[PDB]
DNA sequence: GCGTAATCTAATCAACA
DNA sequence: TGTGATTAGATTACGC
């Protein structure tokens, strides 16, 4: 009943990772602009930075 | 800063609710077609289910 | 002003590879 | 066999 697991590249993870050491708790702005950025949903990328932060 | 605030009309409200008590824990596919049904964003929706469930 | 949409942590599951 | 997705609790704080 889950969504298909959502995949990331080298790139989007890379552009990810800068903007998480630039700001681990970004803004709606921010998170609809790498939405746009590296084309995944916005949702996705909450949940990536929310993950991350758990993790460290 | 926080997204705006998501509105739901008689409607979207009416039919989430019979979503709702039809099943607490929808799946991907339906909160997908919920979506399309009454456009709203599926993450809104699963934090529409998410918060139902937690009044309740 | 209240109801409830939104966001976070802590925990757990499970899917693609 | 080894990280994205989901859930439950807390909270903050807009829209109507």
């Amino acid at each position: 009943a889950r969504r298909k697991r959502t995949t990331f590249n080298k790139t989007q993870l890379e552009i990810l990772v800068k903007s998480f050491n630039k700001d681990p708790y970004p803004g709606i702005g921010v998170r609809e602009h790498l939405a746009s950025l590296i084309q995944i949903p916005e949702s996705r990328i909450q949940v990536w930075f929310q993950n991350r932060r758990a993790r460290q």
